[PDB]
């Protein structure tokens, strides 16, 4: 369930992350300051044996990271997640029928000001994602809100 | 970009993404509705030859993605990026000497309202990072603002403040 990750500075070059999974599999990610990533996969039992490696530019790396991280397709069973080494909880809430928010804006609800919750995205029924909504974003039926904040504050906002 | 991506539905399982790089390297990511991911790497000249594979749970996939995506260590030389699967831009902007925004709050500057730019993080001179700042976060002398928005809007904000 829990990763082991060893990080080391590569002075003037970038950083190195050596990851070991629950499955007993090893991956090393080198991030260069110019944006290039190199990934190496090693034999579990014999880490001197390289299994595969790949180079990626900054754009490629971020696209793959968005897919892997559930930013393109979100696993349907996960309703909330908790960041490692953090209390920050991200929660996906679908506005039901007859919620008081329906038809009202982020500014009118004053979500961040009055609840300390940040709406980081809005998923429409047509499934397009609006990133960083602002005060004038209207909340509608069946829209999914992507909320970031502390659990206490999230419960409060949802309850209201 | 530089990536050929194909997405297909896997009924009762989740989704499959087949990715091919600019340099013609290929991987397949399976994303389960239960949170599990598997990643497969294949020979670029023979898609049926498996080079390696790895199995991950949701928390692991998210941590690895954050490393891969530059959210743990940022490549130092990058000043801005075109966001993945978006037309939005992310820019790192260092507030320097005599900048008129210094000592003023995001509320008072009213950045998102007036410039349609979202400050998504603030990184102080000492590399400490504040995620999703609010109206009461104060802009200070050597801060780096992590800005998100459209090209035209970013240019006006930087020019004005
Ligand atoms: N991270 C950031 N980056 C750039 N500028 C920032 C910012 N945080 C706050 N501001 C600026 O401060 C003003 C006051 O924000 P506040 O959170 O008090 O009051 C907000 C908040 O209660 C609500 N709101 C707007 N967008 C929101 C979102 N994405 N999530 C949650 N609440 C939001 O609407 C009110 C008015 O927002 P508006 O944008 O007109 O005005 C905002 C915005 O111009
Ligand atoms: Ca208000």
């Amino acid at each position: 369930s829990g990763l082991n990750i060893k990080e080391n500075d590569l002075p003037g070059i970038g950083k190195k992350f050596e990851i070991e999974t629950r499955s007993h599999e090893k991956m090393t990610i080198i991030i260069h300051d110019d944006g290039r990533r190199e990934i190496y996969r090693f034999n579990d039992r014999d880490p001197d044996e390289l299994l595969s490696n790949i180079s990626l530019d900054d754009s490629e790396a971020r696209q793959i990271a968005a897919i892997l991280g559930g930013m393109v397709y979100k696993p349907q069973a996960l309703e909330s997640i908790e960041m490692a080494f953090s209390d920050l909880i991200i929660e996906w809430f679908k506005v039901e029928k007859g919620a008081k928010s329906i038809g009202r804006t982020l500014g009118e609800l004053d979500v961040r000001q009055n609840y300390d919750v940040t709406v980081i995205a809005i998923i429409k029924h047509n499934q397009e994602k609006l990133l960083n909504p602002g005060a004038d974003s209207i909340i509608e039926e069946n829209d999914t809100l992507v909320l970031s904040g502390e659990r206490k504050h999230l419960k409060k906002l949802i309850h209201d």
